[PDB]
């Protein structure tokens, strides 16, 4: 619908060097806005998440590929801006922890409830929570979960399984790491076990690895998890192709897309960051990965199929869409590998924002769990971490910098982050609010009960 | 009368470890955006930097302060937020530079044009551009500059001065820096010179130092600056008594406040953050600095004087206040320094938008020139550059993190960041802009030509 509006051109004007040149925009946007707003209720969501997605990484990415004065025809288009919160909670004393990891990042937009991190779908009393997937189902809406990680992993997990901790993979691992959750010790199951029994229709994305561990206990005892799959009327897909041939997705044959043992591959390869790597090295230019392959689904594309198959039931539907890697190139100090992550989630915002622009009852959030390590500094910077510089879109160099951990590995961080809606309800995340917030305005957009 | 709410209170809004207590809103923000939205037009604009004030910045102020769940009754109260870009430019190519500094910055935001770091109203061929203060000034609109730094620092030096570089505080520094517009080379002046030329209504801050200085040439050669203004009337008050006492300030009447030779005294003392500093050593408390004075006028008072006296003023006003220190601070990695200047700007923004609030057709804009180092991270980081540990409102440790340099100095940073904005014109800020749409949102708002 012309009705709601998404910005088409926010992108410099002319001239950088000229007056007026750089601008972004072209007049007075509250009409603009005006027409952005609808206290309607929201048929269909879909939720984008760019793991460790902060403002930092954003621009060092629209820096990178489309320029300073570029514009992410996907991730700067929605209109509707605001910053969010999303400290966690310290097990022990209730109070706040700066710093929060995915588990309990990932559990405060999906069940609306701050907890501690490491933990998926529980409170700080250990106390499970419904999620917003298990909620949307019990309403009668279609349900998906895409992400390019392991479905085991933290992001995707808090929508379907309620355990004490993130590691809890499979019956192996929670058996030993949550023995309150595990199958036999009268638990709810490991990560991929309640993956199973939550059933949202569609479902894309790494991790196959942990499939093939076996039952320990319950009807499906000594099978693989796999097994039990299609066991349980389940169909399972591997590849670009047989994503695609995909006709229908829902209850009775429910998909599940296992796309790769681990984490699906990344878009880019770039070397490492290195201690004065901007000086003692020369700029760096992205390699795409040769390695990345037409057999596997990019996140646009199963973002598409998701969409697709969910928009087939009339009652309404609820997706999450995670952009995984960004987090994880960031934690290796991989420019490279981080941008073209950003990259690759721009291309499912844009699929994401076609659909709702269309459809006119979708609200789209595009969104960070927490912020990460990466900096962008001066070109002759000294640091005392991991450095890099780019050569950028506009012919220029750009250097990167990741300071916060001797470890091997780049920390998170707790800065406010962006967060932008588009569709009914998005004035919800304008302003100042909470990682919890999203939750409420979420289910409540819907008309959940 | 406040037609256009401000947000009175995004603190969490109960138990933040129990469901939905850690949320920032109570309902749907729909109508009251609606309500936040008017193209009519503004009789007065208060702008308000926090110089290196990014969402990291504000973030750790927060928790510190407020606590994680707290929220600032200034900072976080405006309802229209965004975030903007504010790359520079590279002299020679023309390119995009992307960390800018304070100088290219606030020439950006004054004059709607891209520059190089180091200028003041000018652009990259040198060319001299008009300042949104100038063009106030011009139309016949009460003027004001009040900042927490020396007058001559780029932020404040910006709206009326125009040198080739920052560096060119007073007719020494000019002959050797900038002889181009040296005084006695025929040039327009130093800083502090063009300044005494711009006679602003209102000029509140530090720098006392170099009215010290005498002209090479002109009409008061030879005679201080400080003399050169009182010969050409302007009202000399260097302490809060003084400054209270004034009751008018105009074209004949001008103010110049000139509270600390230097920059003016930071509000709370805390040591400098250290290698490995929030494991080696124990948590930092915060402490008032005895220096802070009650002969000395605060950022909120003279923020309040300001608005006083250019109030007066039928026609309007326009009135720029800088929080300078935070990012000096930052710079220092003095974290208690950094984040009690965050907490000073919250009070005078606090002024700002209660006589906004009151008034009507006010803008009011809160943002922030460039990003910088600070990084909150876990308590446990093991960290290559300085941290320190700090002991918060929630009775929680809070580790920051200082690691983009091995300089003496940390960096600025170039990530994108918050802007805010109240009253008419306010949906300018909203999406993605660059730091020089808002030169043309504020003429536009106030009508300029
Ligand atoms: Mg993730
Ligand atoms: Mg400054
Ligand atoms: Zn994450
Ligand atoms: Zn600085």
């Amino acid at each position: 619908t012309p009705e709601m509006p998404v910005l088409e051109n926010r992108a410099a004007q002319g001239d950088i060097t000229a007056p007026g040149g750089a601008r972004r925009l072209t007049g007075d946007q509250t009409a603009a806005l005006r027409d952005s707003l609808s206290d309607k209720p929201a048929k269909n969501i879909i939720l984008l998440i760019g793991d460790g997605m902060g403002d930092s990484e954003i621009t060092a990415a629209r820096n990178y590929a489309e320029g300073a004065g570029g514009f992410f025809k996907g991730i700067d288009a929605l209109p509707l801006t605001g910053q969010y919160t999303h400290y966690a909670l310290n097990k022990k004393t209730g109070k706040p922890d700066y710093v929060t990891d995915s588990a309990a990042s990932a559990t405060a937009w999906s069940t609306g409830v701050k907890t501690y991190n490491g933990a998926l779908g529980v409170d700080i009393h250990e106390k499970d929570h419904p999620t917003i997937l298990e909620m949307a189902k019990a309403a009668g809406l279609a349900t998906g979960n895409v992400s390019t990680a392991e479905l085991q992993d933290a992001t995707p997990a808090a929508l379907v399984a309620h355990v004490t901790s993130r590691k809890c993979y499979g019956p192996s691992a929670t058996s030993e790491k949550c023995p309150g959750n595990a199958l036999e010790k009268g638990g709810k199951g490991s990560i991929t076990e309640q993956l199973l029994n939550a059933r949202a229709d569609v479902t894309l994305g790494g991790g196959a690895k942990t499939f093939a561990e076996t039952a320990t206990a319950g009807e499906w005892q000594g099978k693989t998890l796999r097994e039990q799959a299609q066991a349980r009327g389940y169909q399972l897909v591997s590849d670009a192709a047989s994503l695609n041939s995909v006709t229908e997705a829902n209850q009775q044959k429910p998909l599940l897309g296992l796309f790769a043992d681990g984490n699906m591959p990344v878009r880019w390869l770039g070397p490492k960051a290195t201690y004065h790597g901007n000086i003692d090295k020369p700029a760096v230019t992205c390699t795409p990965n040769p390695q990345r392959n037409d057999s596997v689904p990019t996140l646009a594309q199963m973002t598409d199929k998701a969409i697709e198959l969910l928009s087939k039931n009339e009652k309404g539907f609820f997706l999450q869409v995670e952009g995984a890697s960004i987090d994880k190139q960031d934690h290796a100090a991989n420019p490279c590998g981080q941008i073209g992550e950003t990259v690759d989630l721009d291309e499912a915002v844009q699929r994401a924002l076609e659909f709702a622009k269309k459809e006119g009852n979708t609200l789209v959030i595009v969104t960070a769990d927490h912020a990460h390590a990466s900096q962008i500094v001066a070109p002759d910077t000294k640091a005392p971490g991991l450095t890099q510089a780019l050569n950028t879109k506009d012919g220029a160099v750009m250097v990167m910098s990741y300071g916060n951990s001797e470890e091997d590995s780049q920390e998170h961080t707790g800065s406010q982050l962006r967060i932008a809606a588009y569709g009914p309800h998005a004035a919800n995340v304008v302003g100042l609010t909470d990682q919890t917030d999203l939750f409420y305005t979420m289910k409540a957009a819907l008309g959940l009960k």
